[PDB]
């Protein structure tokens, strides 16, 4: 963090159907 746009295995929700 902080998440959003991160990269690594996971995304911040999915890429905006979440936060984003």
């Amino acid at each position: 963090c902080x998440f959003x746009l991160p990269g690594g295995g996971g995304v911040c929700x999915l890429x905006s159907e979440c936060i984003x």
